[PDB]
């Protein structure tokens, strides 16, 4: 009979960059 | 014969910071 | 025996935002 499955993949790449913060004060 | 593939494994970690914001007014 | 690992997960979702800008 077929084998077990293979185990789960690696974690996958990092998300990218947030978006720029906000403007800064006066 | 050989198991079918792993599922997929989990998502990377969140990215880093964005770039700071522009200077104020 | 075992199959191959499995793929890959997806990316992970985006970064919080940058720090405030500087002042003006």
């Amino acid at each position: 009979p077929p084998g077990p499955p293979g185990p789960p993949g690696p974690p996958g790449p990092p998300g990218p960059p947030g978006p720029p913060g906000p403007p800064g004060p006066p």
